[PDB]
């Protein structure tokens, strides 16, 4: 599913988003249009063979099980193809985990070059939230 | 899910690819092993920006939506994500479509390549069918 902008502001904001951690939710709907812009089916291959899974491009290495990263942890224990789901249930827990995990959002390479110190606010602009 | 050899030919021929436009069931092991290893969660991008999902890596720029195939159908009425399920029903009905498509099994080049020919009936070996 390709959710829209304020569709996703509303799920995640649903789910325990909004201030987790500290990240308002503009951190969030940032980090999921530049990761994934907003497609729940999005999927990239990591050169070291990992692979990101889903709006929030969710990383195998650590997170999630898809039986082809050798050597990888499944921290959130789910399948990965979970977070390709159209709900993003899995996917707003399993981004829980990562963000408490020390380096906050800055887990998602995208976030940091791209919406840390940026205008975040923006992106729940329109949304009745 | 990475099925066992024996625990897929089995599921196979439940949904009816035994012989399904005139492949036996060894042809579809083989063409599953060389696909995605058995594994309903197997992914590759293709450089044309499709990407092939499942244990038979079935390609977006045809079969499935996945929301980032530009200029691509979905014959078979299904979201890709379908095809990484750990059931391979939406995966079997998919393949059976595309198997019909005309060219047969080489519409799998990993099949037309490692399997076409060879001695397929090997992967159903042990296997209580
Ligand atoms: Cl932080
Ligand atoms: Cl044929
Ligand atoms: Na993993
Ligand atoms: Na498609």
């Amino acid at each position: 599913k390709v959710f829209g902008r304020c569709e996703l502001a509303a799920a995640m904001k649903r789910h325990g988003l909004d201030n987790y951690r500290g990240y308002s939710l503009g951190n969030w709907v940032c980090a999921a249009k530049f990761e994934s812009n907003f497609n729940t089916q999005a999927t990239n291959r990591n050169t070291d063979g990992s692979t990101d899974y889903g709006i929030l491009q969710i990383n195998s290495r650590w997170w999630c099980n898809d039986g082809r990263t050798p050597g990888s942890r499944n921290l959130c224990n789910i399948p990965c193809s979970a977070l390709l789901s159209s709900d993003i249930t899995a996917s707003v827990n399993c981004a829980k985990k990562i963000v408490s995990d020390g380096n906050g959002m800055n887990a998602w390479v995208a976030w940091r070059n791209r919406c840390k110190g940026t205008d975040v606010q923006a992106w729940i602009r329109g949304c009745r939230l």
